[PDB]
């Protein structure tokens, strides 16, 4: 352990894009924090972005969304804390697994992210890495969507971006061209979401490869595969499809999404 203020740092509970998630006990008020801990000597090597990413967490206020409580940023010390709520049971799942969830479990933690994205996106984030693994379950058994590391701001209706960041097996096909293109941030987090259902309910993603390249590959221009197992309802493939359309264009928007047959069930 280790004394920083009012807080003794405990273990690591996450990794996260950047830098290390630490347990935290606070000795004033008798809890547990989240401490996400960062080097600035190791992101100059990788300053600016640090303080993009707390001025994004500050503008946001959310049950579906960990709240940002306060920065620790000394001058004088090379690491960086940022002290978050603390959401007890951790990640909802780790992919792969051999026990998805139930599709009954998996519409309810979806219609908490879908409250949780439609917020991120009203308050004009991308949140650009929507994974089982960043979404934490609380003790009231809702989700709380987390790491705002990759996350961008944007004016207007939409984000328009030409960069590719997150996780590979969770990227969009539009954003993993050879060529420099601009694509829509919002249909980014759609594409993303899609993956993510479809771990919640099968254990294991739509595309996988242990090569870049052919992973890359095959978000382009490999068709959607459904697992023999488990076997799920019509109405739930007909959601994932939608979501993983690899048209930019065609796919299913949020507003679409909020009244799907499956998700209004
Ligand atoms: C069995 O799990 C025990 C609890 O685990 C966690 C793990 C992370 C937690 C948390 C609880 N309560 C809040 N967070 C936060 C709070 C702020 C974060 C900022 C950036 C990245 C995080 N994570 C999310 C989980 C992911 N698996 C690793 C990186 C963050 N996670």
């Amino acid at each position: 352990s280790m004394q920083l203020n009012q807080y003794t740092l405990k273990d690591e509970i996450g990794k996260g894009s950047y830098g290390v998630v630490k347990l935290a006990y606070n000795e004033n008020d008798n809890t547990y924090y989240a401490m996400k801990v960062l080097s600035k000597k190791k992101l100059i090597r990788q300053i600016e972005q640090v303080y993009q990413e707390i001025a994004i967490l500050k503008k946001l206020d959310h049950p579906n969304v960990v709240k940002l409580v306060e920065v620790l940023d000394d001058p004088n010390e090379d690491h960086l804390y940022m002290v978050f709520e603390l959401v007890n049971q951790g990640p909802v799942m780790e992919v792969p697994t051999l026990k998805p969830l139930s599709e009954d479990q998996a519409r309810f933690y979806f219609q908490d992210l879908i409250k949780g994205i439609e917020y991120l996106h009203y308050q004009k984030i991308i949140h650009r890495d929507i994974k089982p693994s960043n979404l934490l379950v609380g003790e009231d058994g809702h989700i709380k969507i987390a790491d705002f590391g990759v996350s961008n701001e944007f004016k207007g209706s939409d984000a328009l971006l030409s960069n590719t960041v997150g996780t590979p097996a969770f990227m969009a096909p539009e954003s993993l061209s050879e060529t420099r293109k601009i694509f829509s941030g919002k249909a980014l987090d759609v594409w993303a979401m899609g993956v993510t259902l479809y771990c919640f309910v099968f254990g294991q993603c739509p595309f996988m490869d242990e090569r870049i390249m052919c992973l890359h590959s095959k978000i382009k221009s490999q068709a959607l595969e459904f697992p023999d197992q488990p076997d799920i309802a019509e109405d739930l493939k007909d959601l994932i499809t939608r979501m993983l359309d690899k048209n930019p264009e065609s796919r299913i928007v949020v507003p679409e999404i909020k009244l799907h047959p499956w998700v209004t069930r």
